[PDB]
């Protein structure tokens, strides 16, 4: 009845564009051995450069989560890391032909469909969990990010934009479906920012195909929103991706108050350093565990 590690049953290939780069990228997810973790490969480079998707390799947090090793980056990892967190994937190689993970439709939805179509493989090794034992809070200005002990996994988030088109949601993932209620929540941008962002080489691949485009009053996307609270649900999607840089699924609660990649990563570093606040645990019997995973 032991909760076991999971990899992919089959290879997944996808094609898309970097939100930021506007570059066409070829993506391949490969099964990986027990205790590998999630490892990105820049296969376009000779030799190939691999970066474990871990907090210590986070270099940039400016309008995406960026893994860095010397002069080499992988931009915008948080949506795919979100899908792999959501579906309980411990071990995978992520091959990219370019520096940015493809944006797809702007959500984790295409990533979860492609993975679940390929299926997952249970492996003969206990799944390791990070359990929160003490409260860990970081703040900078009016922003705030907290880990709280919780016998399960749950994410609360609040944003506070002053904009007509608005901002609080809480999700317990032993009670709520990641696939149905979170994975389809798209990234969003404001018309005002897109002009400025175009300048400082950003949003080069952005469109209504991969983002909720907002002017001063309205969503411009013809078909509108997938959820009434899509904006704050996408912040939760991002936080789940960032949390996974821990390298093991969490047993605790996350609370974001206007937090983002920068302050999320501040929290990860503080938590990792305060070893009184967390422990690695396994579950030899799934039936008594606080969390549970869909059939593989
Ligand atoms: C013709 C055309 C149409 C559309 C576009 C575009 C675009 C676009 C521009 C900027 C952004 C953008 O960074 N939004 C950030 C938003 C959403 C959310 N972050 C994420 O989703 C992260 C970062 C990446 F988005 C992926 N995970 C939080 N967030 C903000 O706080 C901004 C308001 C500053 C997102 C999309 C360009 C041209
Ligand atoms: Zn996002």
């Amino acid at each position: 009845s032991m909760i076991k590690q999971r990899t992919l049953k089959n290879i997944i290939r996808a094609t898309g564009v970097g939100l930021h780069s506007g570059e066409k990228v070829y993506l391949t997810l490969k099964p990986a051995p027990v205790d590998t973790g999630i490892v990105f490969s820049r296969t376009d480079l000779d030799p190939v450069v691999e970066i474990p998707a871990r907090a210590e390799n986070v270099g940039e947090t400016t309008m995406s989560t960026t893994l860095v090793k010397g002069d080499v980056k992988v931009d915008t990892v948080e949506h795919l890391l979100s899908a792999m967190a959501g579906l309980g994937i411990d071990n995978a190689y992520v091959e990219l032909s370019a520096s940015e993970v493809p944006i797809m439709d702007g959500s984790a939805g295409p990533f979860v469909f492609l993975i679940q179509s390929a299926g997952l493989q249970e492996q003969e090794a206990a799944k390791k969990f990070i359990r929160i034992k003490r409260e860990v809070s970081v703040e900078e200005g009016d922003k705030r990010a907290v880990f709280v002990p919780f016998d399960g996994f749950k994410v609360s988030f609040e944003i506070d934009f002053d904009h007509p088109v608005f901002q609080q949601a809480s999700v317990d993932f032993s009670s709520t479906s990641f696939v149905k209620e979170v994975s389809r929540a798209r990234t969003f941008g404001f018309m005002r920012d897109i002009e400025y962002l175009r300048s400082q080489n950003l949003a080069l691949g952005g469109s209504v195909e991969n983002a909720i485009v907002v002017d001063e009053n309205r969503v411009l996307n013809e078909d509108g929103l997938r959820y009434e609270d899509e904006f704050v649900k996408h912040k939760i999607l991002d936080a789940i991706g960032d949390l996974y840089l821990l390298g093991n699924s969490l047993i605790g609660e996350f609370r974001g108050f206007k937090s983002g990649h920068a302050l999320n990563n501040q929290l990860l570093r503080t938590l990792i350093a305060d070893k009184d606040a967390w422990e690695v645990v396994t579950f030899e019997d799934a039936r008594t565990a606080p969390i549970s995973y869909m059939r593989p």
